[PDB]
DNA sequence: GACTAGATCAGAAGCAGTAGAGCATGCATAGTTTT
């Protein structure tokens, strides 16, 4: 949907953008919600995202983790911690429909083999590690995200 | 996931052939009238 009033994920979170917000630009990703069981439901068996059918039960969310610009100010060059602080500041999340992923501040290696095995429990494909002073680099790989699997 | 292509079956329309009905033409004969 690119208005309000006809679309799959837009009619429902127009109106959960704070007031003063006018211009945004968000990067994310999308998922498919059960919510008879309040589930993510973990891409591959059953449904593709790109197609989902309207008679389904599931619907489409929103899980928020970067904002480029808000209201004609450039944040592309400003560290990760700032664009963080910024996006907590744009939406106020309705859980099913828009959501703001959630990091923690780590800082040893038991950390991270904690978390990997916790994701490995919840059936979760892995973790990702994010560098506090990144820029947004655009098309580059391996600059300040990184990733960890099984 | 959306979409299309090819195979399959049935339904319906067109055409062929037959049977049944109706309408002209003749004439065969008898009946009636005239001389």
């Amino acid at each position: 949907g690119a208005s309000p009033t006809e679309g799959s994920l837009t009619p429902f979170i127009h109106n959960a953008f704070k007031a003063d917000i006018q211009i945004c630009i968000l990067d994310g990703e999308m998922m498919a919600y059960n919510p008879n069981t309040q589930t993510f439901m973990q891409k591959g068996t059953k449904f593709d995202i790109k197609r989902m059918v309207e008679d389904s039960d599931l619907q489409t969310c929103y899980c928020v983790f970067d904002v480029l610009m808000v209201n004609n100010k450039k944040l592309g060059h400003e560290t990760l911690r700032k664009r963080y602080e910024i996006l907590s500041s744009i939406f106020t999340p309705i859980p099913g429909r828009i959501e703001i992923v959630q990091k923690t501040q780590a800082h040893t290696k038991n950390e991270v083999i904690d978390a990997l095995n916790e994701a490995i429990d919840k059936r979760e494909e892995g973790i990702m590690v994010k560098q506090p002073l990144s820029i947004y680099k655009p098309d580059k790989r391996g600059e300040g995200w990184l990733k960890i699997k099984p």
